RNA sequence: CCAGCCUAAACCGUCCGGCUUGUCCGGGCGGGGUCGUGGGGCCCUCGGCAACCGAAUCCCCAGCCUAGCCGAAGCUGUUGGGA
């Protein structure tokens, strides 16, 4: 079973993360308390758009603080 | 006996719902697409089509079905209850 969890598990992993574990976990547990969420296709390919999202906010956030340091200096 | 066809998907637009604004998540609608010389999508170059095909859908008609009608040519005698 391929999971993308919502929390911070010592026994998974970080938010976003993705990671295997027995469907009965998933679907008596993680899945009901929303703790994850189904690696399907459709849900994993919304989460490359997150990265790819904040990937570019912050890559641009920065990137125009990159002009203010080029003036005051 | 005779005959071949429509879609799903990639792609684009729209509507509603969703987030952490992304050619993005889902749903419905429309456009796009439909095949084994494999085909389609998206990009570059040629018509920027009159045309050529065309129904298993509609419309008119013929014909046919449900009553009908026209239609040739004979008399006499005889047996017999009756020709
Ligand atoms: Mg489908
Ligand atoms: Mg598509
Ligand atoms: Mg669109
Ligand atoms: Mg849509
Ligand atoms: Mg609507
Ligand atoms: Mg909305
Ligand atoms: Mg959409
Ligand atoms: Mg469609
Ligand atoms: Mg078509
Ligand atoms: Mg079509
Ligand atoms: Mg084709
Ligand atoms: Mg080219
Ligand atoms: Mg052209
Ligand atoms: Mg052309
Ligand atoms: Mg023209
Ligand atoms: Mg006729
Ligand atoms: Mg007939
Ligand atoms: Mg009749
Ligand atoms: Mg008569
Ligand atoms: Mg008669
Ligand atoms: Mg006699
Ligand atoms: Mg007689
Ligand atoms: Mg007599
Ligand atoms: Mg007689």
């Amino acid at each position: 079973m391929k999971v993308i969890l919502l929390e911070p598990l010592e026994n998974l992993g970080d938010v976003g993360q993705v990671v295997d574990v027995k469907p009965g976990y998933a679907r008596n547990y993680l899945l009901p308390r929303g703790l994850a969420v189904l690696a399907t296709e459709s849900n994993l390919k919304a989460l490359e758009a997150r990265i790819r999202a904040q990937a570019k906010r912050l890559a641009e956030r920065k990137a125009e603080a990159e002009r203010l340091k080029e003036i005051l200096e």
